[PDB]
């Protein structure tokens, strides 16, 4: 057994896919990557058409175990992403996906990994994700993440981590991609506010105020304290009984800390 | 069993409540919060009132696991504001309320879930709150948040900590709200020493006086240097023989050192 | 049993804290808290004569469980503090005092708290004071502390801790008074230079000097380092053959480094 | 038993070679040293050749112990360089190299040392590379390397660590060449990135904003922040429908905050 | 058993005692504060006939546990002072002095304590010294000290610590003098230097560089730097074939870097 | 049994004696105090000749301990520096050396010293130097080297550690002398430079350019730095074809930074 298992596409994936806001690049980075890894084909392909003579331009790119590793600030959506991401890879690839959520460590890495390798066997019509929410085991880790990457099999391992300096190096060598999740910057802190506040009149001056409420001015607030904060508090103060008030929402903001590092 | 659980409304959480001074937002925040979390409709009902047109104003805010996080500063009142806030929620949805305080602990965090799940079933008519004063048991406690998320049972969890990077990071994500209780600024400063004060004779000048001396002036008293150190230090000084001296308070506010970070 | 339990009044204890200097401020705030803990009514019928109109004046100060915190650096006094005071709170309220100093540890703490209860109830005629040194187990301590509060027992509890942040934070809200012994101020070390020199001969401007040369001018002197480092050096430096030096009392002052944080 | 045993020369491990870009110089170090470790006499030769009246020229880098320590950033390629160097030793001395990767501790360490040495003897017609992954064992290791040094057998010690203080230092005086793998200077950020751009029409004044940009302009990236973050986002933001944009590439490297130490 | 008593006067501890240098100041105050605890008639008498209107000038100093500190830098001389301040006592007070020194812990620190008793009891025509070189047993030692203050028995405690706070706060607070052991300052970095160098003919203006190039110019030399490095190195220089060189001295004392705090 | 004994004087260790450079000061302090510590009548006789009226100009180094301390950055040679030394030392005094290294532990250490007393005494025709590479069995070490101090016997301990705050103190207060290893001043770097360059070409405008990329600049190059990263960089760089390049050694000094502290 493993925890609770997803195939993709997903309507309820789709759904909080799209509830995550700010995320848009480690989104489109996260479900690209993981497309080349599964069908590495379709990246050398576009390499031919718009880059033939480039010679070193992908051959990095391909060749690199299949381990993608989400690493910072906790409560900024990586285990959300990672959990839905899945949706858009079937989507871009046109591919049906079966995630496998990794919950005597040793022995419970070799079996996913020797369930993942099965798995991957039989299906490139589909593709299966590994995904582990953590953290003798780091061996069977790196054993189990070399044999995806030995064979062509069409398998991906996303692992989570709030610090990479956490995971282990001989972990941390063989990760395809690192995505980084740290403090929004103000394009980023721009589209959580809007994407929010948007039908509630607020204007866009008023929006550039909470993004500069929210920005060093010397670190800024974090993706979980505009989305655990600063969102409910804008909005309890005026519910039950009254409109969203730009002045409150921005006394709000500046009146309010970010989390320290 | 449990510790010892109380209904609500109840006189003695009502005083207790009133008797928290400067901490007004931290109470109609965890308040409202709670309200949304048992009954999501009332939160709907005043999107469409208000703003209807609003697509991702208050989806983000409803679909969150049912948990409120308490964080900060020890002595700010963070456990009294928990164990009383639920007359308000009372008060203000017009419903009876059951707070469960949870005093071998993956046993226990299962069994505190199983019991809430099931008086949630049993009650919306009411609502069941289960306050965590802390701090395998991990997952156990997550398994529990997820199960009350996923049904429509009207049940919620607070839990306190004095620093909220001392939560299990699959906790913290889960936290419908995160409600901080750090250093009082200007106003909650001006507002227990008002509230304090009053009746005394002690003029507005002088408060502000003894506002800024317990500002960063740089770091600035804590909620407990106010109500712990100060607010006694005042009044014992003019007890029994004598009537409060606002160049003594002043003194004494000025001499007193806060509490380092 | 205990350790050695004290009755009040004391002529040692009272010898004992007149020979205390410099901590005046914290004799008036640990005593005058202690009346109010153990008899209540004088600090409502103090506020009654001087400021009736007055809503949460002493409601907060009333209400707290008895219990006062004694925190600060090593060596000021705090538990010579503790272990006299009695005797100026018999003074005060005119009644016989108990101490009963705290010398596996959560039924140490159990049987004192059952003992102090027993003999509260004995006793407002007279009143009890446990001490404890230190520092399961603080559940014990927390279930005791509740227990005093709860009834109308003449009863209080004192701990001395070097640093409050080492107390368990259920403790730390709990106290109804904080006490803090850091560095002496110019006129704490006014007070300990003026009072041990007195009848010496040294003029105002050479006590100012040796305020001047124990202050930060960036931390001054501890209390410790006026008391066993500075007062002995001083008086040693002319025994037995010589009469007090104010300049050599002075170098010796400069030359002498405080105890770093 | 070790792992897994590499001959060289070999085509693989000349391509993964030809894939490390921006360590050019550690290289040429690496292989030099080695050549050196194995076969003395050649630096010998070289010495009389172009400098015979150098007395303590070489003297010193002869009788060193032959062990070789990499040091620095995870995810710099130090695995990747010690496992595929012997092809380029292998061609510069013209000899055949057997690499030993080491994958109760004391007794692994005696045994891989014990058969090193035997081989060695096998075999200067060839030589034998012992690789240590990691990290009474630190003594077998000490024994084992003084061994090696006390005899002319052909053969030589690599061993990997992210932080040279974590060694014993028992060991790391016996290294014969310490090399370091800090973060890329300009001219080492501009070899990843034209190499990596070539053939992209990338030209060279956009090719030197990024240097720019993922300089210390104070602490600029790693070498996993280029090969594992930068590179693929460059990649992956064009793919698959698009030719690479220089404006975006600037812009992402730019926005991407480089590893903290 | 113990280890090495030593009785006093003894003609090898006062040849040790003269040959501490730079440590004048802590001779005194160790050897005085030792006779005043011994016989405390003395320090009354002192005030008498110099100070008779002094009310509390010792009245703090004679009362206090007869417990002595010595804190600070390793290699300053403390132990060597602690073991041979006796013979200076025995001048002072014309009294024999036995010197215990204190080599399951409880055990021994009690045994120390009875017998210390025990033959204080027998002697104030002598004293008897217990020395603790380091550092339940904490609580032995407190009982050991309060028995010794408790009686008018001649005995006293040293202990050596190298940073004060180590120390059990109970044992802090308890010392009738804390004597410290700092970088010395420039009057007693002339001290050793000229006692060292006299009669080697170098000149006060010679010796004013080496104070000044001992000296923060931001800390300076420690104790142990002039006596365990800076002087073995100016006398070995000269040593066997050359008198002192001032100019060598000084260039020795410059390049010499102090101990780090 | 022990390790490796060897005698003294040493065709091999005179070689790698002379082998290290930049250490000339080091070797003469080690040198001339081992010789006065196994003869001390060579200091006493020097003192006469030179400075007879001199009182405490020796008396402070001949009744030290017989412990050398050797302190500082690993990969100084200070082992290597520990284990050849004796050769100078025999030259010097004209005597026999033997040295015993120090490879439960308190009955290893008793053992070394029982054995170190039981040959010196066979032995002032020769000596022995007791030599320890680390790091109960503190006392051990504490009563052996007092137990060498004791008597006349011609025997010294010479201990390495990397930082002298890791030796017990009771251990570093015996030292009779503690000679530094820290990074390499101006001259030292210059000297190592020089020799190791000698009969390359390179003038000296070229080697003070290598002096000053190799100094803080703020801190420089440890002797490490320049012994196994440098002096090989440099070398290699022009082996096998091509003749030493002053420009390309400025170059890698320059890029190359230091071990951090």
């Amino acid at each position: 057994l493993f925890e609770g298992a997803s195939t993709y596409p997903d309507v309820d994936a789709r759904e909080r896919l799209n509830n995550l806001v700010g995320l848009d690049t480690h989104k489109s980075r996260l479900s690209k990557m993981l497309a080349v890894l599964v069908n590495p084909d379709g990246l050398s392909a576009w390499a031919k058409k718009h880059h033939p003579a480039a010679e070193a331009l992908v051959k990095n790119v391909i060749r690199r175990p299949p381990l993608i590793v989400l690493a910072g600030d906790v409560g900024s959506g990586k285990t959300e992403l990672a959990e839905t991401i899945g949706d858009d890879v079937a989507r871009r690839e046109s591919i049906r996906i079966t995630l496998l959520p990794l919950s005597e460590m040793t022995q419970l890495i070799s079996a996913a990994f020797e369930h993942t390798v099965s798995e991957a066997r039989k299906l490139a019509r589909g593709a299966v994700i590994l995904l582990v929410d953590e953290a003798a085991g780091v061996n069977a880790f790196i054993r189990g993440i070399d044999r995806l990457g030995n064979g062509a099999l069409p398998a991906a391992v996303i692992m989570c981590t709030n610090r990479v300096d956490s995971l282990d190096p001989a972990v941390r060598r063989r990760a395809a991609e690192i995505i980084t999740f740290d403090r929004p910057n103000d394009a980023q802190r721009r589209a959580v506010i809007t994407t929010t506040l948007q039908g509630t009149g607020v204007t866009g001056s008023q929006i550039e105020g909470l993004v500069a409420a929210t920005g060093p001015a010397d670190y800024g607030f974090t993706f979980s304290d505009l989305t655990q904060r600063l969102i409910p508090s804008i909005v309890l103060d005026a519910y039950p009984d009254t409109s969203i008030n730009p002045a409150r929402a921005l006394a709000i903001a500046q009146a309010m800390a970010p989390t320290a590092p």
